[PDB]
């Protein structure tokens, strides 16, 4: 795209803040914005405030979401789809064109870890280049196991393909299939999805502790096998819902767009890879690591 | 196949009569069609009745199906499989030769949303040419929900490839991945698999129902991440059966064969696009659309 | 590799021994063994004893494991990595040398059906190649169901691709899709990863009995929609987890490593196909046989 040769728009900080016991606003960004998926690659990245995947949304059960996008793309309109929340698609998901800002207002009323992502046709396009993300909605009653949760991060799979090249998006293969963490409290990291920095960079644990994951594969095209080496899931709530419930188990499938929150312990030392074990993907950058210490300092 | 050429053989009535109270004769037929996948774009399908998927099948549990498949193909034997029999495969699920007839017996005692298809070796290439479709099978007690639902459709997800092209089938991408919908009640649409049929004439619906979908990805070759746009599946069956009982998912991973009944509430007027949120398969045709007016009608 | 070229070690047979109320010894090796993954077509496979999949591997919830690898390859590091187990991935499955052994001991707390696997880099080269298995734990107070099953088998997914072709590996189709079984009984058959052998010597089982399975998905890369043609899972309880219960399933979505237990009844003589209902897989291999008789015997 002509206008964007040469365009690096500075990444722009989520803007939230409540505005009643249960209504939130938020405000967002869709700019062009070179990332680094793997070392001496850069992607032209479509995002969401310069960030891809975008910057994670966390709201209450209940919540009314009033949320603006703010289109600083020169030539592309965008748009934004909440999996979290009840809108009707053609008044509420619309586009936004370029140097416009548009606000729409809709509830989350259901528990999860839910993609949210650009509706802006081909979506296919839109989400490929970069326009996905997380938005988590905390259950009003919590989930059973809460008390039993040491530490928790977010984690989001998604696929890197040949650099807006639509044949390559619906018939090839991923050229990289990436982790990113997506920070819930000060301190956390907040990456973007790349081959290494959670390598280099792994989360941190400490020996002994129960660790959950808010996870969500966004795509665009594949599924997930999601796994963490060297232990099983104590407990998966699927889609974040508390009455999903599933137990022990070793590897939790995700489809494209899927959540869950896992948990699960770290008995001893050591760094535990966390991985998809669709293990072409896992080759192609998809592994994480985890750190886990004595202390739960580096 | 030289005895292919030329032949379009109008597509027949499923014919299906109530025989005893647990006890349904249904004659099908399997015959050679042009049907438009794409527009401009003729697949000559192996189908039954001329229907790719085939015609639906309702009957209740505990029913045993007293089945006849009239085989109208000049050149090739053609069988049938329903996921929801107990049968022997080898006895049961056997070949009927070009222009005869054969009748099996076999009962239903599983309520759910079953795959059905060709059995004739090679399977992936009578299903990949159109040899599918799904039975349901009604639970004696229902489901927990049913008195929410305001209003119910079928949908199958299918793939389409190079016509007849056995590499193609076992190694190629989907030239395209298609909803159907057909009909449960008079005056429901009854299409097949196509790229278009159900984004220019959308399912119905009005504002504040509870939609059920009972929905089925036959394959052959892909799995679905079945969701649909601007809402929250309440409430989930896996494969149809209510005790497989999930709540509030986004996005609904089925295998392939894999079915589930879905159930969703439309909140405000509007057109909600249906996809596998694999995007790469949504670009080349899954998207159905539900058009959610005041009334209900168009 | 020049130092393979030629090797073809004999197959060792596992040693496994219980030595506590809650500890076992297992000893197993990693050696490099040709193997006739389809007819005319020998993959000289990197495994586990000499079968890929290895050597079906069963202990009881709460067992120990006190595990040898006795590294038989000339020239690659091997290490051996049980998804049943909580260890630290960078001490207890660690690499073991050529012509070395190493011993780890690790707790198995949870039961059901696990995949192991070679852990060393690149972990796709190394599964691929042929280096995974399955160990079932026992769960302590059994299936609920258990007093309902007459007979029970174990069955292995895998691929296998081009040899040793990382690039084909990570970007490619695959060439086999395989089912093979491990014996959990004297007499019951002990099978290879291969396209033929499941069809020429079928599982046998008797008119009327319930069948449990014990199935897992290696992968690498695929998931798997595994299926019993002519019947219907009565229960599957997911990745053995007798907590993860299903009922009325037609077919079961496996991810990469997934595994499951699965019952469903054989009402009348013959042969029953067992399937991964992705065709194109099917069609390269995965189809295997259950050969059901008035007594049980061929
Ligand atoms: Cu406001
Ligand atoms: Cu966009
Ligand atoms: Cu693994
Ligand atoms: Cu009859
Ligand atoms: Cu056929
Ligand atoms: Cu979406
Ligand atoms: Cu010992
Ligand atoms: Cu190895
Ligand atoms: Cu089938």
């Amino acid at each position: 795209i002509a206008a964007h040769k040469g365009v690096n728009q500075a990444p722009v900080p989520l803007k939230m803040e409540r505005v009643g016991p249960h209504d939130v606003h938020i405000e967002m960004t869709a700019q062009i914005t070179d990332i680094e998926i793997d070392k001496g690659k850069i992607y032209k990245a479509w995002t969401f405030n310069g960030q891809a995947p975008g910057p994670l949304v966390v709201v209450n059960e209940g919540d009314t979401i009033h949320f603006t996008l703010k289109n600083m793309d020169p030539v592309v309109p965008h748009s934004m789809d909440f999996h979290a929340v009840h809108a009707s698609p053609s008044k509420d998901f619309i586009d936004v064109m370029p140097n416009k800002s548009g606000t729409f207002t809709y509830p989350a009323n259901k528990p999860g870890v839910f993609m949210y992502h650009c509706g802006t046709k081909p979506v296919l396009q839109h989400i490929a280049n970069g326009m996905h993300g997380v938005i988590i909605v905390k259950p009003k009653n919590g989930y059973p196991t809460d008390k039993e949760v040491d530490r928790e991060y977010v984690l989001i799979q998604n696929e890197w393909y040949k650099y807006n090249d639509m044949n390559d998006f619906q018939n090839g293969v991923p050229s990289y299939v990436v982790f990113s963490s997506k920070a819930l409290k000060p301190g956390d990291p907040n990456t973007n999805g790349d081959t290494f920095t959670l390598k280099e960079k792994p989360l941190l644990a400490k020996v002994g502790e129960k660790i959950r994951l808010y996870i969500n594969n966004v795509g665009p095209n594949e599924v997930s096998s999601f796994h963490v080496v060297g232990t099983v899931f104590d407990d998966v709530y699927l889609d974040g819902n508390p009455n999903n419930h599933l137990q022990g188990m070793q590897t939790v499938m995700l489809p494209a767009s899927g959540g869950a929150v896992v948990e699960f312990t770290v008995t001893r030392p050591g760094t535990y890879p966390i991985v998809t074990h669709q293990f072409n993907h896992a080759q192609k950058g998809a592994v994480a690591m985890l750190k886990v210490t004595e202390t739960g300092e580096d």
